[PDB]
Formats: structure tokens, sequence, C-alpha cells
């Protein structure tokens, strides 16, 4: 089966256009379900995770059309508020329909997500918020059902600033009676994108981007047109690639406000970075300086770039410590990095990376989306040739990484 | 030597006035050093930690007078920028003078804090920010020296949103040339208090309370008058005490915005809480419902109330999990709670509290400020009599806890 | 694709015969490579992991025949000491050929294992021991090569009492010049089985079962006949199944010495256990008492029974804590248990299990061998019907679990 | 108050005699309480912890005399089986009288130890074993009371191979009716010393040193004479001191079997070690090679030498990782090491030590016994002069460290 073959490459040089944010579009697609009417989403990346949630909307009865990076959804006529096991098993982001369906129809029944490679990922805070809004929750044979005679706005505290719980609760609250206050909300840029979209549909959501979100419920929302923000994680991936290959890359169609910790940490590692209104230029250093990273809720360092920074660190000039506070077991890639000659030792949530002279190409497997991309980065700098298996992980969330890296001068090919 | 004796008490009932925030006043006192002139701080709590940092200002040559909750500082004539080991050993908050002294005099030499009971507490991010502003850092025999020909504003990222590093860097940046941007800043209310004070002196500090702080340096700052915010941690202590004793207490002279997670979590445990403009009423439940807490940077649940919530949980109707993400070893109190009949098991940063019928009085020792106060709370509900040693820990940071609890009906006495 | 369907079952009752130990036979099969001659292994379980390592021996040129639980290996004519990526990727136990091949031929080149679901599982201590014996180690494109002009016995310390490193080093040392001393050796019963086999072939290995193993190298080893010990992990699985179903089961063809912590912990949970010379009877209690388990090196509680005890605890009468010290991320099953109505919260290496009234059947996936078996156990007690996917995990290491549970009265079927 | 002043010293050279083991003598002193008669302990180190437990025996009514390294105890006439709070608070090893007093008198009431600097140190497994032997346990106001009409031998499993629980249970079982089996026993050399002593008094204890201990209870024990084993931890301290100072030291009156991991790890770091029947010679290397250490139950690397190895690593030629599995918070010394210019970062139970050129003398505080000794080691190699406070920690458990290091050529003095 299919592999990505990467060879030791030249310093990457040139421009790369960044696609729309996968993790903005997924909750925003779920939000379309809140409107009796037709929404139009532009800048939608052509990605499997997009197609999966689109098929979920079809299941519940919304009409969906995708072309040329525009997705339209007509959620006028919904026929069921049940998300079955087979769909949720494909992608746990499917859970994001629960808030809108609960809000529109006052009842919804959604398969509870199971295990995921990157950790045990409960959805307790989503249910916490729904209960705060008046919903009664019950479990039936793997399904979670939430139902209410009516949703009523209430104050609620998030024990962790969960991205998904903030999204789900904001969407449910959008049609509740009265005012909902989400305390200790996620501040991730996708939260702000979603809020903006809800407001575009007629909602009243204030404070997205800050630690407190206030939603004043409205009776009905209408389909709206929305331009999704750029993918900050994709952008970060290309930035790290410039860093690691001693390249000089201009990443186009980005928002620098959303990249702050990545910019900072790359500068600390010795990159020269030039921030512009819609683009950023990254020049890799001649010697990578070791740095420590600690993943945290935004605007701390993002967990979705942790594997890729760890890969950069495998050849830094010293010792770097990587600490993952956000996900449990987001170190599955370490053993793959070590097969390429890295020197990485883990205990608990910390990985000690002792920089080596160079990596060496080897047969490796992607374990998840972001780690698979880190493996491509290793492949660019590893002596000889690197063959990466289980490539569906990567293709889930990167548009044409082979084409984009090839256009920057890298040696990469997908073989079937 | 001295002990606090607590007996099984009646439900606490009445009003308690909260003092000014210890942890606002300590950085604000250090900030007075930035002005060639006289500042006036009102609402200063009469606490040892206050007196220690005041003696540090005297050491460096500022004039200090304290009376009746007003502290004045005339920092017109400073005579040394060196903070010696003996003073810093007393209280690691002394380190907060480093930023102002560096800013005023472009050189400062401060003993590096050593071990602390509640964890290994490095000051690397403080030095990170000073280096970003142009300071060269060196170590001499336990001292850290920072010096520059001139401080220049720069962008810098905090790997963790450290309270102290945010404070120290904001103060240093206040007199730097140009604009400093602190990314991933602490959002704690004391950060906002400090900022306000600096602005009162003539500074230009914007975004305190948010994840990004921008300071535009000025050439000189002038003494100003400031009213310190209320102690949210003290307030929380009395709130928990109402919860645990099934009491009914009105806590006076507080800011509800600063108490959000404590209010939320207490309501989840079954308290009835009434929030007012300058006061909050807490009615304890008849049965405490078990809840989980997870300490986090503000506005997450505060580490300074963790021991006290754990004490409440020792008699909750079920199993609660307490997770400390902020400090390493902030569980020293667990063994003391267990001597009073609690059922608490720790591994890593998590403590499993399995609620018991009642605690039983016993001889215990305070291990630190906030835990010592938790022990007084246990003492209120523990059958018989509880004797608490090492009480200096408590007296550091609570004004007249014996008098305030006595006025609420509790049985407490300090014996020498 | 294929599923195991389990329904809510009657208390299991009857006798079950236990197969030979998978994890004794795998290193013992690798050990056959040490002899110029034919070995005969009896009591070999008919398992995929067995067939995989047998195909590895074929690759290197040994002759292998399997029938009726007897496997013979003629390692007279070995044709290569290289274990290629495709084989090692299938099963990391393939790494166990490295020690024998190094010992026989003074050179061997083995693909370095990559990621595994249950954690990052380095082989550094294996290489440590080989280096101690005189081997020079190098890495080539994912391969580890060990070579020496001659192996010389030496003392070496294991930083952790690794099962695999003890095995690999014992086998390498068996043909070394002089005496090897393994300090802080694994004490697992499989270590003793392997040692016995090596001694049967002509080796001189003393102290297996204790914290120190001494091997006095010999010039040549000869094929021998060996009876593998019973599978203590399989036995434990059936014991837990009796516990959870309130059953009454006699587990046949076992060694009670190898089951001590499992017996102890099951008695603590309320089982009545009767230990006999070659069998053990387990009667489940009417109410399971909550217990805590902590995985450790033998004779501590085995990690391979951790998931299955956790499953028992999901319906215990209270709160149990499960602590995994041996593997990092051996909690992947928790989310699957929670889909069946369990109440389990994890942080770090500890899982808090808050017992529920009953589990409820649901669609779940096996994540690994031992967890998949735990899911079958849940399926036996869960109201309604449980469907388990990814069943290859289970079939790897249990002989006919469907047939054996069916013979005890359970409702289980494998569907294709 | 009193300080230890250490200066940068010459390579240590010469011989040092090791005293008797503190941690053998403490349980063996408690064991004297089992005999109606007079015991004679030789090779007793002149240490505060010794004097504290001796005063506890006096409290309960045994007659004690200490001179010239011989301690005699006549436990013919015991007058109380209650150990009060004041004594147990001084030293938690006082808890070791519980097993003997329970065994002699079938009732005993012992204050439950509270917090300790190096971690939360429950005694649940001690109580577990006593309950297994027939004792009913209750808590009264900080006391734990154990009482039985008669102690009856039983099998019991230790969830962790606790040193103290193994000791306490072995002593209780020594006079029980029938046979006690301790499964997953501590294998520490002090367990073997204690067993030997009990057997000297007339007991029947087999398997000490192995993972299973069997005690066959006897009706009465008689006073006996015993020679305590050498202090392996003290010996290790002097060994590390040779390593760190590039010295050449012969440590006298030791048992090499008890020092295995320390010898191994020191050789890995580059020491040349010569093991003899009653002595060991350690020659420090010219360049310390970085190594990783992981504390574990014996014969794994001892937690009591962890701080001292960490100190050695502060100037090793690279990166070393120290992992503490045995105690929670046994890293309090890290901040003190960092005040001397070390580069150590902790997360969880792991500390990353990035070796520096040299340490620099500074004012530091001992946090506990073994760390205080590590600070003296740092003081020997740190440029200039190091002043160590809170020296009672050290004096607890080292005989005349100033005199012994002075006799090896070091510059050390205790000032009052
Ligand atoms: C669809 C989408 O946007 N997914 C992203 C979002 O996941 P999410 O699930 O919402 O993230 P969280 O809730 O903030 O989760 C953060 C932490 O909080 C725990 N938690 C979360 C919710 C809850 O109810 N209970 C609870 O305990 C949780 O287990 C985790 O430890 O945020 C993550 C963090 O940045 C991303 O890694 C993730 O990207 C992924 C890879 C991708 O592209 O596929
Ligand atoms: C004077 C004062 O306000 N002290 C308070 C302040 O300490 P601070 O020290 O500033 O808190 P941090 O820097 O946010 O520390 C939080 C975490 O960050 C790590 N860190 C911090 C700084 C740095 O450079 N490097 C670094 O790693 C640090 O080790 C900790 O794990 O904030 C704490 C958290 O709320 C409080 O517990 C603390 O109160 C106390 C008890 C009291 O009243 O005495
Ligand atoms: C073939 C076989 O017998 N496999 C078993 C054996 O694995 P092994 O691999 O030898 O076990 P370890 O080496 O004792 O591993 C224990 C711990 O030690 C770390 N470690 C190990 C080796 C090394 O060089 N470096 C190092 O760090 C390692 O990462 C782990 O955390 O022992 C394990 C523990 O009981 C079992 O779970 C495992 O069964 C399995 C599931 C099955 O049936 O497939
Ligand atoms: C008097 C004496 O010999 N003391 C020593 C002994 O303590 P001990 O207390 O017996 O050691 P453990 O019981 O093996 O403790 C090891 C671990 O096990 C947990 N545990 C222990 C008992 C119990 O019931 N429950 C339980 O959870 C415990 O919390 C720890 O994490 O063994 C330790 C380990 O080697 C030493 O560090 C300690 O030396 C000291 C410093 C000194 O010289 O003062």
């Amino acid at each position: 089966m299919a592999k990505i073959i990467v060879k030791k490459s030249n310093p990457l040089k040139g421009s790369v256009k960044i696609d729309g944010a996968k993790n903005a579009v997924l909750p925003i697609i779920a939000a379309t379900l809140l409107a009796n009417g037709k929404s139009t989403l532009n800048g939608v990346p052509n990605l499997r995770d997009v197609h999966v949630i689109s098929d979920l909307l079809r299941h519940v009865g919304a009409e969906v059309e995708y072309k040329e990076n525009t997705l339209t959804v007509d959620a006028s006529n919904i026929k069921t508020c049940e998300a079955p096991y087979e769909l949720v098993r494909k992608m746990r982001a499917s859970f994001l329909v629960m808030g809108p369906l609960l809000a529109r129809f006052n009842s919804t029944k959604i398969s509870m997500p199971g295990g995921c490679a990157i950790g045990t990922r409960p959805i307790d805070l989503h249910l916490k918020g729904f209960k705060a809004l008046g919903a009664k929750i019950e479990m039936d044979h793997g399904f979670v059902e939430a139902a209410t005679e009516k949703l009523v706005g209430n104050k609620l505290y998030l024990d962790f600033p969960s991205v998904g719980a903030t999204e789900n609760i904001m969407m449910a609250a959008s049609l509740a009676e009265g005012t909902t206050i989400i305390e200790n909300a996620a501040e991730e840029p996708e939260i702000v994108d979603l809020a903006n979209f809800l407001n575009e549909m007629g909602a009243d959501v204030k404070g997205a981007g800050t630690n407190t979100i206030k939603i004043k419920g409205v009776k009905e929302l209408k389909g709206a047109e929305h331009n999704v923000i750029p993918d900050r994680i994709e952008a970060a991936t290309y930035m790290v690639a410039a860093a690691m290959t001693k390249g000089d890359i201009t990443v186009e169609n980005v928002l620098m406000e959303h990249l702050k910790p990545v910019v900072a940490k790359l500068r600390e590692a010795g990159c020269e970075i030039t921030e512009m209104d819609n683009s950023v230029r990254v020049v890799g250093p001649k010697v990578l300086k070791p740095i420590d990273i600690k993943t945290l809720p935004h605007p701390g360092f993002p967990t979705d770039v942790q594997a890729q920074f760890m890969a950069m660190l495998t050849v830094a000039n010293g010792t770097g410590v990587v600490i993952e506070t956000v996900f449990e077991n987001r170190f599955m890639h370490v053993a793959e990095f070590n097969r390429m000659g890295a020197n990485i030792k883990i205990d608990g949530r910390s990985a000690v990376v002792n920089g080596v002279d160079e990596l060496h190409g080897a047969a490796v497997n992607a374990t998840d989306l972001r780690a698979g991309a880190a493996l491509i980065l290793c492949g660019l700098i590893a002596e000889g040739e690197t063959q990466i298996g289980e490539i569906y992980h990567i293709q889930r969330g990167y548009v044409d990484i082979d084409k984009k890296i090839t256009a920057l001068g890298g040696q990469i090919e997908i073989v079937e």
C-alpha cells in the first residue's frame, strides 16, 4: 500500500500558499446546522476530514455541495438528530454536531467517541455545559443523548479550556433562552472564527478570543457566507521545514497573530523571520540552537506543532526538552524518530532530545496527522531516503504536501 | 512554641471583611522603586511578607513608612541595586525588585532563590525577558546580575504564563526604549493591578488581563497613589469555610470577577452563592457533592486554593480528583490531612480524595501558607480538637484569621 | 471485517485448560538458534506470534516444523544473521533473535523496532548488554548491527529489570568466553523457563528467578527437548473472568507460583480461591470490593493483567486506583471501557475507577492483546450485547478464547 | 546557627572507614523489643536517629545503654505499647516499633507519621499486613491502634516492596501462630540483616533477600548479640566523592554485594573500581561521562544515592537524566544545586542534568539527609567556598563527615 518517499533535499526555497484551516472549518460546518437556510463557506480545504463531516451533515439531512474550495450547506430540512457509531468512529470531530442539533431540535443522540491514538479524549466538559443549559443527559449503549424542553442560558466554568467544549457549548447557547457565559473558554483562533460565523448568521456572541465568552441566545439563525481563516498549523509546518532545511520560504495567505509562539520559538532556535500583513518569511539558521517547548492552550505553544518541533530538535546543537501538557500520549512518534537515528528519551509527559549530527533515512510509519508531517520533515534532512507508511494520517489534514514541498525544491513523492 | 488550636465549630455565620491582596501589594511595592518620588499605597494588609519586602526596599535605600494600612515609599535616593542572600532567602517574592532596579539603574545583582517547600521554582523566564530587553546576565556565587547600557523594548514569548515573570518584565520594560510585547502573559488579577499602578505613575501598559501585554517605555515615572485590589485568595478561604461548615457567610470588600472559578466550583459542590457588587454570600450545602479540581493559570482554578478545596473534599459525598498542574510538589499537606482521618492517595500530580464521614482532630503541622489555612478549615469540622504547629506559615499571609473566624462563630485561638 | 460478539452471560462455571506460555515460547524459540542441531519444543500454543517468529527463523535459515503443539527447529545451517524490517515490524519480539545470532556468528543486523500501541519501547538495555560483552554497535538506516571478533563475559547492570534485555543478554552470554553477570535481572517466570532450556542445551546459567543471573559461557550448544511452562497471563484472564461473572471456574494446567499477585489481589477483591498442584479454583464474590493495583516487575502485579483488572474494577463497590509503572501509554482501552458506561478518569500513569452499577453493551475496538481480552470480559457482564472490532489483537495471543469461554457457559462468537 | 563550610578541594585520597548501617540498626533496635531479655548490638553508629529510637524504647520501658558503638537493650519489662506524637514526629522510623509491640502484647497504639520533606509516605502496607495477621486497626485522633486476641500467620502481598512494611510485618509475624508469607518483599540488604537478627533471637525467617519471605512464628524470642552490616549508603557517598573529585579512595569495612548498582553506575561514568573482600577502591575519571540513573527497589539504583549522583552529573561531559520512581518529591535539592551554577530542569519525576564546566560556591541549605551530603560533594568541586545551612539533616545520618573528608584531604569545617 501507499507510501510517501522523501529524499535528503536541498534547502527549501520559494513561496507556499496556505490552505484554509481544517480546524476552523470543521466546527463551522457543524454550525451551519443551526440555520434554517443556506450557508456558503469559502476557503474550505479539500481534505478528508472535511468530507467526513460533510457526509455526517448529509446523514442528518442537510444538503451539501463542495466545489472549488466552496462548501454550501442547506440545513432547512433536517431529518434526524442521531449521529451513528460508524460516522463518529471515523473522526471524533463529528461530535461537534451535538451542540447545534441540541439547540435546533432540543434533542440529539450522538455516539460517544472511543479511543484515539494521541490520547484518552473524554467529552465530559461538553456534557457539563449542555447540562448547565438545561439538557438532561443519558447514555444508551455507547450513545450519549441530550434533551431538554428548553435550553436556558447559564454561567458555566470549563475545568480545562477545551477547544471542542467551547465550540459545542457556544453553538448550543446560540439558540438558548437568555445569556450563557463560558468561563475559562479556549482562546484558540478557531474559536474566534466560529464566533464570527455565528454572528454572521444572526447570533450574539461576544468575547471570543478572551477567557470569557458571552452568548445572548436568539430565536432563529439564517444561512450566511463566511471566509474561513488560514490554517495556522499548516503554516507552522512549512515554517519548521524552512528552519530544518536551512531554507528561505515565504508562507503566503496567513495571519501572523495566530502564529505567535511558533514565530517566537523559531526565532529562539535561530531563524530570521519577517512578518508581513498576509505572509511570513522564514530563513533557517546555519546551526539550530536547542530550545525547550511546552505545549499549552493558545496562545501557548500548540500541541499540533509539537511533533514537528521535536523533529527539528533532533539535530539541534544541544539538549532540548519537549513537554506535552495538552494530550497524554502524544509521543508515539518518538520511536519512529529514533529509527532515523534521533536520540530521544521520554518519561511521563517530557521528552529529552539530545541533538545528533544528522538523521539517516529509514522506513517509518505515521502514527497520526501531525507526526506524519514531522516524519516528512525528518525525511527532508535525513541522509539518503525515507519511506513513510500509513500515509492516510497525513492526507487527512494537509492539502497536497507532496506538490507544495516539490514546488519548494524538495524531493518527495507519493507512490501507490 | 506557638500553636493554633481549633475545635469542632458551629456553622460559621456572619460577615467577614477581606484585606488587601498580599500578591498585588508585593509586586506593586517593588514597582515603587521605578519612580524618583513618593508613592502612596492604600489597602495594604498588615502581613509579614509585606514587612519583608519593605525591609528590602530599605536595604536598597528607599524610604518606607507603614501605618494604618497605608504604605509610602520614597524611592528618590537609591543607594544599591544588590539584594543579598539573607533577604531573598526569607521570601522569594523579593526577586520582584530585579525588574525595577534593572530599569532604573541598568544594573542589578539579586540572590537567586533556592528551594521552596511547594516546589522547584526557577526564575529562567524572568531572565529570558531581561535578556530580550538587552540585558546581559551573569551568575556570581549564587547571585544573578543583569546589566545593560540600555534597555530596549522587544517582543518576547513566555513559555509558561508566569505571574512573576510577567510582573518583573512589565516593570523592566516600563522604562525601556521603545515597545515591549509580552506574549502569553499571566492574566491574573494582580497583573492588572500592577499595570494600573504603573500607568498611574506615568507608564504606558496596555492589555493587562489579556494574553498579550504591550508596554511603551517612558523616560521617567513619578510617585503615585494606589488602592490595592482585595485579596481574592483570602476571600476564597472564607468561602470554602462556609461551604465546609454548612455556614452562611457574607464576604465583604471583594471583586467577584476575580473569584469566578472558586464561585463556580463551590456551586458545583452544592453551595448557594449570591454575588453582589462588593460582597458575596455563600451558604454551605447540607451534603457536599464531590467535584474534581484542576489548578491552572488564571482564570482557571487557582493553585493557592487547591489545599483548601482538597480539605473540603475530604468529607464530600464521593470521590474527587485534585490535579495540580501549576506547582510540582504542592501536596505536602496530604499526610497532615490523613492524620485527621482523610482518605487521600496521590500519584504524580493527582490526588484521589475518597470522602469520609467526618474528620477527627489531631496534632498537625502547617507546611506552607495556603495548606496551613486548609488545616484550620479541617479543624473547624474535625471532631474534637485540632492543634496546628508551624503557624508562621499562616501568619505570613492571613490577617488575624483567629479574630475573623472567631467573629464568624468559630472556636479558634492562637497560643504562645 | 471480523468481530467478536459477546452477550451478557451467566456466571461462568466449569474447567478451562490453559495453553503454553506465549511469552516463554517466543524467547525459547529464538534460543533454538544457539544450537547446531535440532530442538523440540512441546506445549507450544497455536498462536500467530508463534508463527511470526517461526517465519523469522525460516528467513535466517533454520528448519521449522509445527504440529500438534510441538515445534521443532534445526538450526544446523543458518544462512543470514539479518532480520529485515518487514518481519520485525510485525512483532517486536523478533528482536529476541539478536542475542543468539550475535553469539553464534559474532555478527548480526536487526531492524530496530518502531512505535508500538502500548508505549515507546526502546531496546537500549539490550544494546547496553551486548556492548558490555564486547560487541560494537552501529546504526544503519533503521538497522542495528552488533559485531565482535569475540564475545567476552562481563558484569553488567540493567537500569530497569527488562524482560527482553535479560533474555537477549542471557542468550548472547551463553556462548561468550568467560562469565557474564546480569545484575538487576528480570525475575519473570519466563526468564526461568528460558534459562532451563539453555541449560538443557548444555549452557551454564544460574540464578534465573533471582535478581542476579550468572552465565558461564560454553563453546557449543546442542538441540534439546523442552516443555514450555503454562501461560500465566491466559490463566489470569480466566481467573478474572470468574471474578467478574460471579462464576466458579477451575483453571487447569497452571503453576500457582507464577500467579501470586493475581491470586492475592483477587482474594482482596473478595474471590474465594483454592490453589492446587496443577490447577486453581476461583469463585467470584457476590460484591466486588474495590482494590488498587500497581503494575511492577515480577513478582509485582503484572502489566499484562492490568486492563483486565481495570475492567473488573469498573463494577466494584467503590473507588479503585490503577497505576501503570511498567508501560507509558497502556491506557488506550480506557475510552473503550467508558463507551460501555464505565467511570474512569486518567492523569499521568494513574487511572481512577469509580465503580458503576453495571456496564452496558456497545461497539468497541481492541487496542492491543490484553485490552482486547479485557473487552471480552466487559462483554460478559455488560447488559445486552457487545461487539468488539480489531480482533486480530486478541487472536495474536489467546488460543480459542471463543471456544474456551463457550465451554464455560459464556455467550461469545467470532463472526467474519 | 551552625554551618558546614566547604572549599574547593584537592582530589580526595586515602582510606575511609565506613560506620554501621543506620538503616539496619533502626529496625534491629525495634526488633529487640520482641525478646524478654537482653540484646547486644555491635557496630552501632553514633547517630541522632539511633538516639531518637533509643529514647522511644526507653519511653516504652526497655532499658537501653550505648557505649563505644555497642547498644544493649533489655526488653524484659515493657510498660506501655503507645508511641506518642512527639516522638514519632521526630523520626518516622519510630513506626517500626509497631510490629514488635503488636507481636509481644497483642495491642499497640502508634502516632501516624505526618508529612516528610521527601514525600507523602503512607504506612498503609504496614497496616495491610497487620490486618492480614488478624489485627483490627482503628484510628483515634492521629493514632493508629492495632489489636488482636491472637496473631495468626497468613499469606500477604505487598503492592510495593516497601522496606518498612517488610520489616514491620516480619517482626510482627515472628511471634504469630503459624506461618506468614510476605510476597513481593523488599530485597534490601537491611531486610537480610534484620532477618538474621530475628533468627539469632530464636525466630524462623527464611527467604530474606529474595522476593518471598516465610516466617514460622515461635512462642518466645530471647536476647541475642548481633553485628550490624556496614552502611552501604555512607560508603556510596564516599565513592561518589572520589568520582567527583577525581580522587583515589579506598572505602573500608564494606560489603560489595550491597553496592552493586553504585559500582556499576560509577564504572559507566568512567571510574576505575577495585572490589575486595572488605574494601573497595574508587579512582575518579579525568572526564565524567554522562549517565542516566533510575531509582528502584534493591537491587536497582538506590534512592538514597540519587541526590549525590545528580551532583556528580552536574559536571559530567553531557546530558544525564535522573528518574526518581521511589519517592515523590525527592528533588528539593535541585534549586540548591542550581544556585551553585548547575543546569538542571525537572518535570514530573525526571530531572534533566546538562553538565556545566564547573560549579561555583554559594550559600545553600540541606533539605534532607542525603541531599545535604550531596551539597558537601558539590562544595568539594565548586570554585571558591560553599556554605551549607540546616546541617542537622546531615548529622542525623553521617558519622563525622567533616573528620572523614578532612582525613581524605578535603577542606571542610563545621562552625557553630
Ligand atoms: C477538530 C479540532 O479542532 N481538533 C483540535 C482540537 O481538539 P479538541 O478535541 O477540541 O481539543 P481539546 O478539547 O481542547 O482537548 C484538550 C485536552 O482537554 C481534554 N478534554 C477535552 C474535552 C473534554 O470534555 N474533556 C477533556 O478532558 C482532552 O482530552 C485533551 O487532553 O484542539 C486540539 C488542541 O489544540 C487539537 O490538537 C485538535 O486537532 C486535532 C489533533 C486534529 O486536527 O484532528
Ligand atoms: C508573590 C506572588 O504573587 N506569589 C504567587 C505567584 O508566584 P509566582 O512565583 O509568580 O508564580 P509563577 O511564576 O506563575 O509560577 C508558576 C509556575 O511556573 C514556574 N516558573 C515560573 C517562573 C519562571 O521563570 N520559571 C518557571 O518555570 C514555577 O516554578 C511554577 O511551577 O503566583 C503563584 C501562582 O498563582 C502563587 O501561588 C504565588 O503565591 C505564593 C504561594 C505566595 O503567596 O507566596
Ligand atoms: C515477548 C514478551 O515476552 N513480551 C513481554 C515482555 O516485553 P518486554 O518488551 O520484554 O518488556 P520489558 O523489556 O521488560 O519492558 C519493560 C519496560 O522497560 C522498558 N525498556 C525495556 C527494554 C529496554 O532496553 N529499554 C527500556 O526502556 C520498556 O519500554 C518498558 O517500559 O514483558 C512485558 C512486561 O511484562 C510484557 O508486557 C510483554 O508482553 C507483550 C505485551 C506481549 O505479549 O506482546
Ligand atoms: C528507616 C529506613 O530504613 N528508611 C529507609 C526506608 O524507608 P521506608 O520508609 O521504609 O521506605 P519504603 O517503605 O520502602 O518506601 C518506598 C515507597 O513506598 C511508599 N510506601 C511505603 C510504605 C507503605 O505502607 N506505603 C507506601 O506507599 C513510600 O511512600 C515510598 O514512596 O527505605 C527507603 C528506600 O530505600 C529509604 O530512602 C529510607 O531512608 C531514609 C530516607 C532515611 O534514612 O531516613
